[PDB]
C-alpha cells in the first residue's frame, strides 16, 4: 500500500485508469477528425484546427488523471488506445454530430465516476470531477450543440456554401 | 407634501410610475428574447447579446424615472412586472418585429406623458422626456426597422443562411 | 428533448425557473429600498446606493440561472415579478432587517435546490450552487447581520445621529 | 430696433432683466450666509464655503442672462440689488431653510418666464430656460431638501454635535 494512500478505494483507482483511457481514446478520435478536414478534398482548415485543439485538450485531461492517480497513491495502468470508429467523417455536420456523441459518452463516464466516488465516500474525488471536468464538459457539449443547430440552419449536408461559411465564421480563424 | 415639490401635478407623478413599470416590462421582454436566442436549438449569440444589452438599457431607463420621481418630490410606487407576451420568439425576424412593436408602445407612452406634462404646464418634465428619451427612442426604432428590412432581404423566415449571416454581420460581434 | 440534455431532471429544470424568479423578485425589493433612501425626506444616499448595488447583483444572479438553464438544455420559463411587500421601508434598521430576511429566504431556496439536485443525483447542479451561490450568500448574510448589530449599537431607530453616522461610515461612500 | 432682433417680445426682454436682478439678489443672499458662517462665533467653515460657491453660481447665472439679452437684441437694464432679508442666519438649519425658499422663489420666476415665453411663442427662450436653468434648479432644490432632512435627523437646532458633524460630512471639505 502506498504511504500516501488514504480514503482511496480500489474501485475508484481502477475507474480512474479507465477514464484516463477514455480521454486518450477521445483525443485520438479528434485527431482523426483534424486529419480528415485537412485533406485536399475536404479542405476546411478552421474546422480541422478546432478538432486538433480538442484533441490536445483531451490529452491534457488524460494527463491530469495520471497526476491525480499518483497524488492519491493509486497506480497508473495503461491499456491500448483504440482507433476511432470511422476512418472518414463525411462532412462538418456528421463530424460535429459524432463529437457531440463522444462528449456525451465522456460526460456519462465522468458522471458514473462521480456516482462511484459518492458511493465510496470520497469527497476529494468528487471535488476533482466537479472542479476540473463536469462544468467544462457541459460547456463543450453546449458549444457543439450550438454548432449543430447552425450547420442545420446553413443547409448541411447539401449546402456547400453553408459549410464554407461555417468554417469562416463559427470556428476561430486559424 | 414634499418640501421640494413645485409645479408637479399628481397626474404626472402617477404617469411617471406607470412609465417606470413599462420600462421594466420592456426590459423583461428583451431578457426573454436574450434567453431564447441563447438556446442550443436557436444559437444566434450575437442576436441574443443585442437583446441582452437592450434589456439592460430599458432597466437603466426605469432607474432614471425613479431618480426623476424623487427629484421632483413624487413618490415611487411599484407594481408587478408582467411576464412577456410570449415564451418563445420564433426567429430573428419575429423577434425584431416584436421589438419594433414594443419600442412603438414605449414611444407612445412617452409621447402621451409629454402631452400630459404639456397640459399641466410642466416644462421640466417636458425637457426631461425630450432630452433623455424621445430622440434615443426614435434612433432605436430606426435601427430595428433597418434590421427588419435586412432580414426580409435575407429571405427570413425561410432562409436560414440569411439568418446566420445577419447574426454575423448586422449586430455587433459579442 | 434538447440534444445537449444529459442527467437533467424536469424537477430541477422547474426549480431553476423558480429560483430565477426569486432572484428577480429580490432585485426588485432592493430597487425599492434604493428609491426609498433616495427620497428627499429620507436622504441617506450611501445606504441607497448599497441597495442599488444589491439590486444589480441579484439581477446578475438571475441572468446566471438563465444561462445555466440553457447550458443544460432546459427551457427558461418566466413568470410575473411580484412587487415588493412594502412601499416604504421605515429607516435603515427596518430595511436591513428586511434585507436579512430576504437573503435568508433566498438562501433557503438555494439550499432546497441543492437538496433536490442531490436527490436527483445531479453533481453539476450541486457544483453550480456551491461555487456560484452558497458562499456569496453566507457572506451577504454575515455583512447584513453585522450592519444590524451596528445599527442597534448606534441607537436605531430613535437615534438619528446614529443613523447619519452609519451612512457615512459603515457603507461605502458613493 | 436692433438689427439682430427677431421673435423677441418686449415683455420677454423686460422679464429677462427682472430675472437678471433676481439672480444677483440671490447671489447676495448667499454671500451673506457665507459671511455669517465664517464668523468666529459661528465657525462652520464648510457650510460657509458651500454658500460662497452658491453665491458665485448665482452671479454666473446673472451674467448668462446678460449675454442672452444681448444675443437676442434686447437691452440690459440694471436695478439696485436689494440687501438680503436677514443680517444673521441663526444656524445651519435656518440658513438651509432660507436657501430652500430662495431656490423655490428663483424656480418660480424661471417657470413664470417659461410661461411668458410660451405665450409669446418664443422657442429659443424656452430652450434656454430648459437647457441652462430648470434642471440645475431642480437638482439644487433636491440637494438642499436632502440637507434639511439630515439636519433635522442630526437634532438641529439644539444638537450642536449634530451641527458640527453635518459640516464635516455633508458638505465638501474646503
Ligand atoms: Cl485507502
Ligand atoms: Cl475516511
Ligand atoms: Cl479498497
Ligand atoms: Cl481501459
Ligand atoms: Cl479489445
Ligand atoms: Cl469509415
Ligand atoms: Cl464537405
Ligand atoms: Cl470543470
Ligand atoms: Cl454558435
Ligand atoms: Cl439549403
Ligand atoms: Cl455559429
Ligand atoms: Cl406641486
Ligand atoms: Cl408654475
Ligand atoms: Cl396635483
Ligand atoms: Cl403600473
Ligand atoms: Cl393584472
Ligand atoms: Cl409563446
Ligand atoms: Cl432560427
Ligand atoms: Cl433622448
Ligand atoms: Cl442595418
Ligand atoms: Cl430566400
Ligand atoms: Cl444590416
Ligand atoms: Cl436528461
Ligand atoms: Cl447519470
Ligand atoms: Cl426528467
Ligand atoms: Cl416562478
Ligand atoms: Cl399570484
Ligand atoms: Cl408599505
Ligand atoms: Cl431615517
Ligand atoms: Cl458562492
Ligand atoms: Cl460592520
Ligand atoms: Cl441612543
Ligand atoms: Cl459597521
Ligand atoms: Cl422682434
Ligand atoms: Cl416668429
Ligand atoms: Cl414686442
Ligand atoms: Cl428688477
Ligand atoms: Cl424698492
Ligand atoms: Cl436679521
Ligand atoms: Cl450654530
Ligand atoms: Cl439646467
Ligand atoms: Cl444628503
Ligand atoms: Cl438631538
Ligand atoms: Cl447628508
Ligand atoms: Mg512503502
Ligand atoms: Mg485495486
Ligand atoms: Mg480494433
Ligand atoms: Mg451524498
Ligand atoms: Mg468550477
Ligand atoms: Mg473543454
Ligand atoms: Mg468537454
Ligand atoms: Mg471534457
Ligand atoms: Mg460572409
Ligand atoms: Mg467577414
Ligand atoms: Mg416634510
Ligand atoms: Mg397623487
Ligand atoms: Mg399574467
Ligand atoms: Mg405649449
Ligand atoms: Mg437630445
Ligand atoms: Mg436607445
Ligand atoms: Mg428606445
Ligand atoms: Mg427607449
Ligand atoms: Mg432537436
Ligand atoms: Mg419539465
Ligand atoms: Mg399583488
Ligand atoms: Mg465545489
Ligand atoms: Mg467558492
Ligand atoms: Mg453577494
Ligand atoms: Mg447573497
Ligand atoms: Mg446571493
Ligand atoms: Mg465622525
Ligand atoms: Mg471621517
Ligand atoms: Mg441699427
Ligand atoms: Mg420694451
Ligand atoms: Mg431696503
Ligand atoms: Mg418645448
Ligand atoms: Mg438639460
Ligand atoms: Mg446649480
Ligand atoms: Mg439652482
Ligand atoms: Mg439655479
Amino acid at each position: 500500500v502506498s504511504q500516501v494512500r488514504q480514503n482511496y478505494h480500489s474501485d475508484c483507482e481502477a475507474a480512474v485508469n479507465r477514464m484516463l483511457n477514455l480521454e486518450l481514446y477521445a483525443s485520438y478520435t479528434y485527431s482523426s477528425m483534424y486529419a480528415f478536414f485537412d485533406r485536399d478534398d475536404v479542405a476546411l482548415h478552421n474546422v480541422a484546427e478546432f478538432f486538433k485543439e480538442h484533441s490536445h485538450e483531451e490529452r491534457e485531461h488524460a494527463e491530469k488523471f495520471m497526476k491525480y492517480q499518483n497524488k492519491r497513491g493509486g497506480r497508473v495502468v495503461l491499456q491500448d488506445i483504440k482507433k476511432p470508429e470511422r476512418d472518414e467523417w463525411g462532412n462538418t455536420l456528421e463530424a460535429m454530430q459524432a463529437a457531440l456523441q463522444l462528449e456525451e459518452t465522456v460526460n456519462q463516464a465522468l458522471l458514473d465516476l462521480h456516482k462511484l466516488a459518492t458511493d465510496k465516500v470520497d469527497p476529494h474525488l468528487c471535488d476533482f470531477l466537479e472542479s476540473e471536468y463536469l462544468e467544462e464538459q457541459v460547456k463543450d457539449i453546449k458549444r457543439i450543440g450550438d454548432f449543430i443547430t447552425n450547420l442545420k440552419r446553413l443547409g448541411l449536408p447539401e449546402n456547400g456554401m453553408g459549410e464554407y461559411l461555417f468554417d469562416k465564421h463559427s470556428v476561430k480563424e486559424s
